């Protein structure tokens, strides 16, 4: 059974990404100064600008401008020839602080029963595709677009410019990737470079060398800055906010999503935390080798510390009656809000790096880990 | 085979639905004076501003404040009381034009041959479980904010305030509905009614009347404004953005995602008529009967009129080979940028409407409409 | 000799008086935490929003949202029938540090040493036309906003709006005043009450009260919300910004002016510590009786210590050749910036007072004390 | 009898200026397209923004963006290394409509009847201390600011940056001028020239061909560039904001001032308007040879078409009794409102070039004409 599977990624350059980066960026430093922080942090990002608002309710005491143009700075835009520049942008603030309705239902006198953040769906998911146990298209794409974007930092090719967006499709048949059938790579540039040289550039050092050759046939077809000319990006050509990389930022659209962002939110907000406990145990049941592939879905309201809803899906794939598989996951994991925050010690900043380039696939993250495999393995035909 | 799904939806009151509202009328106010214009238009809101930014290039003579302060003052927003207030409200604007860059891609020479607006992978979907062929726990969340919305401006419960967001999980054992476990309700409310009385009213006037009273057993949990307290609201409470509803927007979770936003989009952008071509073909070839649920997926590539991906998934419940039932897509319809404008007719202000209560299962839109149906079965063993 | 002259005074209610208060209010918050802060902040404010922005670089840690928000609160908006509501109104910061650039010209090794801020002339003024020394149209004016701001606190005409304005002209006849040929007041009312009964009511409380009797004749002329219509007023009806009461500041248009705004400002700006130390020796010059009204001017050289000019001009009215009476002026006080900041203790939180209703004629301000008088009066025949 | 007096002048790279020059620039563009439009502009500009907001009711269809990024471009920041660039920076709008409340007291049924658009006094001025009728040290120093501009431009001194101010003052000795005592003069420069050349480089360019070399003696001091350091300037800098140049606007500080922006504002506002025609009055007046010089004065009450106080100062230099000498005034001018704009044919876009380097001593503004100078001789011993 063949079929096609398309999927895409971003730089760090990009637009929306520069926003959840800044978001993630003030989280961080705030928490550094208080972990039981509530941050809410929404940004903006145009040509000249970028506005950072929303609720916090924080006893740290940060400096927006300085994090976010050194924020971007780092990510690359210091000059106007570039479209936007950390130095000369403008930063505007409108952070308010969190409503205390809201606050009610979370921080509660017993630090259990604190409740969570929202109400809302989260999907978790896992596969042995690959040996960090996500799907292949997505962590190829990101490969993809962190080399442009290494090769344009060390000087390799100093005519890149930061905003860069990658695309693949690999073939599937019995299953399994048989190869990829079309390659696509946007990069900005500067007026020095012409087209031709520029997707001979990119081929050589950013798509040869990061596609497995084998996957690459002379039926593949390359697809480099199209419109055949991308010298103009950034906020300038394209309006950057945060959370409109949903999907790049988990499975690349292999698994499922409820809609819930990741970037300037704290830990008590379980778009964030519920989410990375799902890909907790969805990684760790498959390296518990109870499946080889699951999705987990959790669903929450607003106040109320005990989930609304679970669901383990292992599309057939399980080896134990998704009965104990499912009474097992309860049994094992904590997913209440004041669970999965000890779970994977969330109380640090430590997300500022997870805002390009994926929030999974990074086994040094707390949710990356496998630790409770073999003991959940203990709970079913150990052996 | 019993597991639990839940979805969500989100009143029309609800600041990130109040950014795609503004975001989609200003491009209906745009297109109403220019069908062929270039939108891409991007909100934000939050306590005492809306800011409307992005980059639009058209022939076309706007005015945003009017069409902002009626479109917030439609929603509901009109005192201080109520936090946000349409006639007092700031309304900012950072609207540069479209990148020429982008443009000699998008639009060429001939019209055909005119390219997608950037790279990327849309999903369709449709599946039998009810007669508009949508899922039914999204259908069922928007017509409960749809409801509660109703019954505070006809005046049943004057005390609501236009803030609302509604969760619901169903049971589903042999892949059927069974009932509904979980109700989940929140609303903003005035200082002048009780949270009892509130409850008390919101299951007889919103709840009661929506819920299948069939689904609805001594088991089912209702979560009704579970902080214990919810009169802050909108903007005030929390921070609007556009695009940040990709899931409530579509299929509630049941289906996959891309990431492309609908709102502030014209057509030429394939994140929203790629996206609507292929809620198009799904539908169509499940009334085609030739499968009782479909997901389709398409990709594309800036400044390229061929789509780069194209995949069916009918999980087994196909009546046709796949085969068959690929190559009659591309036989059928017409995926390339200046063919599904044409297709659906998408050169139209009919936007703003599709801006809250999802974006399909209005059978009286372009999309919902099921003509190729029969021809699709013509196709595949007539009779 | 008879003559005409006109002056005008804004309640604390005007747009451009909000701003001015709350960029003193932030400055004094600052300054209480920090006295050697570097403050230039400039607001900016409009219908549903407030803008702080500038450059401050200081140690101390505020928070402009509360500082901003009670300020506004203070003045009297609260709801959004009067237009504007510091509870729900937006609140934006584009604040940035001071360039070092200038820094190193202001703060040099040596404190005495230290430069002026900036630039600039700057004019005092003083006349025994009032026991307080100051011309007496910008003294009634200022009274008559004042007025009519304390009758709509204690409640005694309930429907008076915030905003307000004030304008008399006084006839002038052997260089003294025999009476006032026109007065105007407008202020913002609610929808309940109408014209010709405001009107009547303005006449009773806020007019007749504070002009005296005597100067009010037949022939007077009374301008009382002309257009026939102020309900909207405040931001919505027009918008506020920082430093755009230059005159109403100071004297009215009676003495002359430099261009330099108070407001927003720490003292080591010559335009407000400077402008208060003028104000200072030529009340003090008046007061000593060395004459009947003189105008003083400074000039100053950013980054230079010493003034690049000065000049005292006594209309004739001086009973010492203005000689000895220019040589003492240097001689008695120190227009140095540091000088003039220990000359009048300015590094403290003492200046959101001064922000609305003049910033001279209060006994009780620093610059306005005599004390230099008698021994300013020693150094030119004592007796 | 022997005195000091200073003035100054600011580059039309100057922030304020920049405000101003944006502010007046989007007037004449909507008064092109519709001069009886009613514009009230207010501008706010920092590092990497501009602020275009106020209140703005016309027929006419303009592009902020586009006035805006070409009136900074012509201004001359174009890069990010000067701080600021029109093509890269944010352009902001909060335009609102003016208040009808307003306008029912400036647009009455009988156009001549037609009031005043606020309360207010305004002061013009007149000297025969030049042909021009123009002070000596406010035409000097905006002479200065101006031929830096020029120097710049031509690539005289490719090194010099827009932002530059400057100050003069001049020894008054018997009433004229002996000399000048101190020069100032500021400019933004490139990080590529030293202090020493600079300052040498600014005398023979700018200073030296500016200043005549009679009033230059060994005694003259020169403070160029003080702190030692002006590299970064503009916006970034210090914040621009438009009607904070009042004086260097008008006369320099020599005459009076009420307190009128003029810049943003359309004709039926007499802070410009009346202004504008007490400026053509006094000059009128000492053409005809009435007074050596003499200050007017104006007042006006909202919705009122009748002035509410006039009084002309000659000091004493009249050759007139001063009484027929303002019988004679309201005899020959109308300063209604809707008699002024008639009288200089108001109605028109000229005046973005009068918002930098003074808005009187240009011969070609209809109110420097003096046409009205032998007939106001006529009135009064003609021969
Ligand atoms: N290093 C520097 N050396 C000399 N002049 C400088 C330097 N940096 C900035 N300036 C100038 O300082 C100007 C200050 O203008 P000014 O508008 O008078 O300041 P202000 O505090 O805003 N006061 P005002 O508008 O008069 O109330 C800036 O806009 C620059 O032209
Ligand atoms: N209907 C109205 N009747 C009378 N006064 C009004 C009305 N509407 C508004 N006002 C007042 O008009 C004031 C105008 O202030 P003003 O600041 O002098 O205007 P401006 O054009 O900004 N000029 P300025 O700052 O002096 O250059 C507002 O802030 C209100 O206090
Ligand atoms: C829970 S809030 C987002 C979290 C918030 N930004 C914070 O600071 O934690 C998201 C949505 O919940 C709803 N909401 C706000 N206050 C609420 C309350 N007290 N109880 C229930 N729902 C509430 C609104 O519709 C709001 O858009
Ligand atoms: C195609 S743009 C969005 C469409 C745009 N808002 C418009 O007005 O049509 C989205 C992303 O594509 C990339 N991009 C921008 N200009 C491009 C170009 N000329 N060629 C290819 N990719 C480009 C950027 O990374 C940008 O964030
Ligand atoms: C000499 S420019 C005017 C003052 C400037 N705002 C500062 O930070 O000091
Ligand atoms: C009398 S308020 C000052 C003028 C106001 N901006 C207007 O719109 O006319
Ligand atoms: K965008
Ligand atoms: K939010
Ligand atoms: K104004
Ligand atoms: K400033
Ligand atoms: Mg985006
Ligand atoms: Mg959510
Ligand atoms: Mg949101
Ligand atoms: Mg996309
Ligand atoms: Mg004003
Ligand atoms: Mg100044
Ligand atoms: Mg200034
Ligand atoms: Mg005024």
């Amino acid at each position: 059974a063949k079929h096609l599977f398309t999927s895409e990624s971003v730089s760090e350059g990009h637009p929306d990404k520069i926003a959840d980066q800044i978001s993630d960026a003030v989280l961080d430093a705030i928490l550094e100064q208080d972990p039981k922080a509530r941050v809410a942090c929404e940004t903006y990002v145009k040509t000249g600008m970028v506005l950072v608002g929303g609720e916090i309710t924080t006893s740290a005491w940060v400096d927006i401008e300085e994090i976010t143009r050194n924020t971007v700075r780092e990510i690359g835009y210091v000059h106007s020839d570039m479209g936007f520049d950390a130095n000369s942008c403008a930063v505007l603030s409108a952070i308010g602080k969190q409503s205390p309705d809201i606050n009610q239902g979370v921080d509660r006198a017993d630090p259990l029963e604190q409740g969570a953040g929202d109400q809302g769906l989260m999907f978790g998911y896992a596969t042995n595709e690959t040996d960090v146990l996500m799907p292949a298209p997505i962590t190829y794409a990101h490969r993809l677009v962190q080399r442009q974007a290494e090769v344009r930092k060390n000087g390799t090719l100093p005519w890149l410019r930061p905003d860069a967006k990658s695309q693949v499709t690999f073939q599937y048949d019995d299953g399994k990737i048989v190869g990829i059938d079309a390659v696509v790579l946007s990069t900005q540039h500067s007026e020095e470079i012409d087209q031709k040289s520029l997707q001979e550039a990119v081929m050589e050092e950013i798509i040869k060398p990061i596609l497995p050759a084998e996957w690459l046939t002379s039926a593949t077809k390359f697809f480099i800055n199209p419109t055949g000319r991308f010298v103009i990006g950034g906020p300038m050509g394209d309006c950057g906010l945060t959370g409109r990389k949903i999907i790049v930022d988990t499975y690349g659209g292999m698994a499922r999503h409820g809609g819930g962002a990741f970037s300037g939110k704290d830990p008590s907000k379980v778009d964030r935390s519920a989410a990375y406990a799902a890909r907790y145990v969805a990684k760790n049941i498959v390296a518990a080798g109870l499946a080889d592939r699951c999705e987990i879905q959790v669903s929450y309201a607003i106040g109320v510390a005990e989930p609304t809803s679970i669901m383990v899906e292992t599309f057939g794939t399980e080896k134990v009656p998704s009965e104990q598989l499912t009474l097992l996951v309860r049994e094992f994991f904590d997913l209440r809000p004041y669970g999965l925050i000890q779970m994977l010690d969330l109380l640090h900043p430590i997300y500022k790096e997870t805002a390009a380039y994926g929030h999974f696939g990074r086994e040094h993250f707390p949710w990356e880990k496998t630790d409770k495999a073999q003991l959940l393995r203990d709970a079913a035909g150990l052996k």
